[PDB]
């Protein structure tokens, strides 16, 4: 059987009480996880030791706390309290841990399934071509000796409108936010870097991206986790928002993709 699931932010106990429910069975089954592994809830190191010994009976993408968390590793970023990483990042295997998860995907892609996944979505500029080769060159800085400028470079809100003819610094800050940050887009496709309010409490005229027809919408489902506001709700056909917030006091979700059933946790919290 394939699982998906939705942010786990630190919610150990609720993602082995959910695997559980489903008997998530490595060798038999495959876990999805849309990423942001790390931060909010207690657990963290307990999520990132167990997800990184599924091996490939795991498809990780990561998030955008992921990569922070990477950031704060790499003395790139200060670290705030809330998060709660210190026990992850003071653990004796926190170089093992890290150094596994900065070379995870940005993008999943199954072809029999015609499934793809990414942390927030696939903007609708990119054509899966485009999307496929942006998730190279920054899973290619992110799994290189010199990943901590690019984690330092990763900073920034501009530019927010996707062309072939993007370079540098700011083709790349363009990937990382269409893949770890988006939420709303202009009518034009380009991102809003600033509301991450659920759609009905937008300003205009921004949409959420699934809501503007895209090229790789058009022919691939698109499960996507971060946008915790969204509360998994109000997304077309073929379009999976996994991530009901479970470290906010929500649940964690998992989607049976074979039969399209749905698995929910409550949260601890
Ligand atoms: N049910 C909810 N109803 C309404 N507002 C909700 C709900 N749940 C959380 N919020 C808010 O939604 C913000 C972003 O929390 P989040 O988890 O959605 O996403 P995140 O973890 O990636 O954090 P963030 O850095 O903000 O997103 P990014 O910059 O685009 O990258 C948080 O303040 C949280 O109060
Ligand atoms: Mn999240
Ligand atoms: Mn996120």
């Amino acid at each position: 059987a394939t699982y998906l699931i939705g942010d786990v932010h630190g919610c150990y106990d609720e993602l082995i009480a959910l695997l559980h429910k489903v008997e998530f069975t490595p060798g038999k089954d495959t876990l999805w996880l849309t990423g942001d592994l790390v931060a909010r809830g207690p657990g963290s190191l307990d999520v990132l030791r167990y997800v990184k010994s599924l091996g490939d009976s795991v498809r990780l993408v990561l998030g955008n706390h992921d990569l922070h968390l990477l950031a704060v590793f790499a003395g790139i970023s200060r670290n705030k309290p809330k998060d709660r990483l210190t026990p992850l990042l003071e653990a004796p295997d926190a170089d093992e841990l890290l150094n596994w998860l900065r070379r995870q995907p940005l993008l999943q892609i199954d072809e029999e399934k015609k499934l793809v996944m990414a942390h927030a979505g696939i903007t609708p500029q990119w054509d899966l071509q485009t999307a496929k080769e942006c998730a190279r060159d920054v899973e290619a800085v992110l799994s290189s000796d010199s990943y901590p400028f690019f984690l330092d470079a990763m900073y920034g809100d501009m530019p927010n409108n996707w062309s072939p003819e993007l370079r540098g610094l700011g083709r790349l800050r363009f990937i990382t936010n269409a893949f770890t940050r988006m939420r709303f887009c202009f009518p034009n496709g380009q991102l809003d870097m600033y509301s991450k309010e659920s759609p009905e409490e937008a300003p205009a005229p921004l949409k959420p991206w699934f809501a503007i027809p895209g090229p790789v919408a058009e022919e691939y489902s698109i499960a996507f986790g971060h946008w915790a506001s969204l509360e998994g709700k109000g997304t077309p056909e073929g379009i999976y928002a996994l991530d009901t917030g479970c470290c906010w006091g929500g649940t964690l979700t998992c989607l049976r993709w074979e039969d399209k059933q749905y698995f929910v946790q409550p949260s601890n919290r």
